[PDB]
């Protein structure tokens, strides 16, 4: 009877984001990578692959367009449909610019909400420095994608981050721990609750169908972790051009260690529901996470702005 969620890395960059996502944890989730590129599939530590295409290139360079990406996928729909069935929630993860992830994720999407599983898409948009015509295929990427998600979460690159000592895997560090971040912010409301449980009907309440969204964490320690730990996520960098009170949605995950006191939940939802709107479905869930001491972090994903 338990949830069945699925993450997805399409591509390359996508791919890094959810390596990332098995060496980091997320509770209770199904890993999978999807990707034209064969000895990528064969390198990752995701548990489980799916190739789309035949895996040889027909030309030079001819991997960095999106149509190829698309075309992969739609040759291979038959085994996406099989991996994502069942799901009761699919996260697609992409780094945006390329030809796979750019050209396949929406693919991948569309599958999944054919199969009526409530689909979240989590995707970068390239660091300016990688030129225009990576920026102008990930946009156009993001267009195609967001007619087949039920929530878009696009993380432009330039807004994270460069100086000495940063190298390119540092550089896409930061984007992995945004996207970990959201995943699992949503993931574990439903996967490992605490004390107040979110029922997944309240989470397809505030993700299903409503468009674009954005995320901000916050955490902290001491006698007043809950309002300081909601307080930093709604001033997170993320949500700062954001007013809270402007999405037709907002979930909110509570993380900490066995002490969560309903005390702490009041306060948390007190402080979010200060910021959002009247006219507007709220809805605040609790995560157990056995190993955090002190600590109390507050994720809070604004859907349906716009
Ligand atoms: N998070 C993350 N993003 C990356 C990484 N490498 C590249 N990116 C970003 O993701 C975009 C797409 O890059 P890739 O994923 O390698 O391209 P892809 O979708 O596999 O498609 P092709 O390589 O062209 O076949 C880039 O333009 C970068 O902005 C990575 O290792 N991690």
């Amino acid at each position: 009877m338990d949830a069945v969620i699925k993450v997805i890395g399409v591509g390359g960059g996508g791919g890094n984001a959810v390596e990332h996502m098995v060496r980091e944890r997320i509770e209770g989730v199904e890993f999978f990578a999807v990707n034209t590129d064969a000895q990528a599939l064969r390198k990752t530590a995701v548990g489980q692959t799916i190739q789309i295409g035949s895996g040889i290139t027909k030309g030079l360079g001819a991997g960095a367009n999106p149509e190829v990406g698309r075309n992969a996928a739609d040759e291979d729909r038959d085994a996406l449909r099989a991996a994502l069935e069942g799901a009761d929630m699919v996260f697609i993860a992409a780094g945006m610019g390329g030809g796979t992830g750019t050209g396949a994720a929406p693919v991948v999407a569309e599958v999944a909400k054919d199969l009526g599983i409530l689909t979240v898409a989590v995707v970068t948009k390239p660091f300016n420095f990688e030129g225009k015509k990576r920026m102008a295929f990930a946009e156009q990427g993001i267009t195609e994608l967001s007619k087949h998600v039920d929530s878009l979460i696009t993380i432009p690159n330039d807004k994270l981050l460069l100086g000495r000592g940063i190298s390119e895997l540092d550089a896409f560090g930061a984007a992995n721990d945004v996207l970990k971040g959201a995943v699992q912010g949503i993931a574990e409301l439903i996967t490992r609750p605490g004390l107040m449980n979110v029922d997944f009907a309240d989470v397809r309440t505030v993700m299903s169908e409503m468009g674009y969204a954005m995320m901000g964490s916050g955490v902290a320690s001491g006698e007043d972790r809950a309002e300081e730990a909601a307080e930093m996520a709604i001033s997170s960098p993320l949500l700062e051009d954001i007013d809270l009170s402007g999405a037709r949605g907002v979930l909110v995950n509570i993380t900490a260690g066995f002490d969560l006191r309903l005390d702490e939940f009041e306060t948390v939802g007190n402080t979010i529901r200060a910021f959002a709107s009247d006219n507007a479905t709220v809805v605040i869930g609790t995560s157990l996470d056995p190993d955090m001491n002190d600590e109390l972090r507050v994720t809070v994903v604004a859907t349906g702005i716009g």
